């Protein structure tokens, strides 16, 4: 019957895009991130009626905002906390219902990324637009002033971007031809440039190790990058064991993960202080902070080395999104799973309780 | 049947001191800012156990932490969200139950203040030691680099600070002979120096309308001061009427609030989007964003101008503290009243549920 196409975990909230082009959301509602007009949490997945019939093709979560967009519509909608203009409407009011972005109408969008308070869009042609808070340069526009409305990184003109990723206050980008970029706040070496300085214009990473990057994903203060061999590189902060190399050191350049050397990483997601990674054969690995059991192995002990989150009858996962204190994953069996902090209802499982092993979201699954 | 001495309001938590070195907290407990070792919310004033008999004499909250020094042991305790050196402990880990600040053991304090992510202390001697996030100069140490340990501001050498206030990413101080200083993030004019930029060290406020200033207060992105003549001045952000001058214009230099000249202002308190002020009579006035009922005037309308707050039987008000979404008050009969948002229980009245006017805390007053 009905199945999940996309999941996405913000800080204390999480969203799902269902067949029927249906958006639904659940979790903390206090800042408007859910878009049901009201400010109350949803402990159970609620339909987002304002976006019924809008032919939304893809959702993406910030920390306390949410963007979505329509390809038939050529119309990009945002809602949630509006401060510093992360929503992009040219003002900074909070939205509690989805409103389109006059500034992007009629553009063909390829990818949209969201950090803590800045956003980036990618055109099909491969240009970039940033908007939101810019205090440490994250917008990558050459200065420090916030931009309340989307604006083109001229520093990219003629260079075709393949995808970008946003952390708390920085940004990353692999290109079509494989080069990797970082810019923004960089006090924990999270830009891969071998130092602890910010950057206001994108800066090419040279210490790839001569290997071209296929995709990048940001956590809060650490960055993840996969290459073409399937090799996985991490860099930035690792106070909490999220870089994943068995210790807790910082890495100012991309440091290949040894443990998962023998796996082809097809997908990556970064959270607040943990990490998650997807093999070709659908095994999922987690490591990082685990106070609320958001890594997934039935305990509340933190993991500085990749450990395998186990499932019922070992179905394969096909998607994984990381929040600040929780994780969602989708399996091949068209089932949906959540674990971690459940207090604000971001788990969807009707009760606001913490779970350290993956629990099944009854309202979004063909169970068994 | 004990007396409330002090009350402070966090972004989503609330603390109060009582006679007997008894400290109580309720509200959001996810980041450990309540201090009972656990991270689950408290909906009613919970006696803090690890401070029993520590002879604590004042408290304060930042956005997601808390500070609480003793005057017969001369140490300082912090706990809650730890990121950016916030707690002054030389690391950056969270603390769920108070620990002393050995960097200051010995030092004699007269006041401490807390922003979102940075803290300030005034020695009894009138020196100041700040610590925390420094990306915009809010420690006024002349640099944009966080400080995990508290450091003396050698820039106030030969000056006697009497009072200090901490905004979100800005700071403001009044000296013991009238002068007014601001430093840190000043993009909305919240520094009162006639422009919209930051300052990396304290800078004398030179448009003080010719009056010495005796006290100061800090919202999220606005600043408030009260002169020797009992006048009231706001300056900075006024998107919601938190500056209180009957419209919505930002002011780059301090602006006398004229509607309140027939009163002598004895206490002030800024919030996320609203402000509160208590005249020498004991009449409480509130303006600003009131979406969650937080100004407390029986309705849910944004007040861009001072509208006083009435209590059962025209009780007189002795103390007021301003959170992000709620407001606390203490009255002359030794009652406590809370209004505004009450989801994380941060109203201390049991259930809750928002309340748009002052509701009593049965469990900590003399009336029921």
């Amino acid at each position: 019957p009905r199945k999940v196409l996309i999941i996405s975990a913000g800080a204390s909230h999480s969203v799902a895009l269902l067949s029927g082009d249906i958006v639904c959301s659940w979790g903390r509602g206090e800042d408007g991130q859910l878009g049901h007009g009201d400010a109350e949490d949803r402990p159970s997945p609620t339909q987002l009626s304002a976006l019924d019939g809008h032919q939304i093709v893809s959702v993406t979560c910030g920390a306390d905002h949410t963007v979505a967009y329509s390809q038939s519509g050529m119309e990009v909608y945002s809602w949630g906390w509006g401060d510093f203009g992360r929503l992009g409407h040219g003002n900074s009011s909070d939205l509690f219902t989805p409103l389109p972005i006059k500034a992007l109408h009629g553009i063909r969008i390829k990818q949209i990324a969201c950090g803590d308070s800045h956003c980036l869009a990618v055109t099909m042609e491969g240009e970039v637009q940033s908007w939101g808070r810019n205090q440490n340069g994250q917008l990558g526009l050459g200065d420090t002033e916030d931009s309340l409305v989307p604006q083109k990184i001229q520093a990219f003109e003629g260079i075709r971007i393949k995808m970008v990723a946003a952390g708390a206050e920085h940004t990353a980008a692999v290109t079509e031809d494989g080069d990797l970029y970082g810019w923004g706040w960089g006090r924990y070496g999270n830009l891969g440039l071998g130092d602890r300085t910010d950057r206001l214009v994108p800066e090419r990473v040279t210490s790839t190790g001569g290997e071209k990057m296929s995709m990048v994903a940001c956590g809060w203060r650490h960055t993840i990058s996969v290459s073409y061999s399937g090799a996985l590189y991490t860099y930035g902060w690792s106070k909490y064991g999220q870089l994943g190399h068995g210790d807790l050191e910082d890495h100012l350049i991309p440091h290949k993960l040894e443990a998962l050397s023998n796996s082809f990483i097809s997908q990556i997601s970064g959270g607040w202080r943990h990490t998650m990674a997807l093999t070709s054969d659908g095994k999922l690995y987690g490591w990082g902070w685990n106070k609320f059991g958001q890594v997934g192995v039935g305990n509340n002990l933190d993991q500085c080395s990749p450990v395998q989150v186990r499932f019922p009858d070992d179905q394969k996962v096909v998607q994984v999104s990381c929040g600040w204190r929780h994780t969602l994953a989708v399996t091949e069996r068209n089932n949906v799973f959540a674990w971690g902090r459940g207090t604000n209802g971001q788990l969807g499982i009707g009760e606001s309780v913490d779970r350290n092993f993956p629990k099944i979201i009854e309202a979004l699954s063909v169970d068994g």
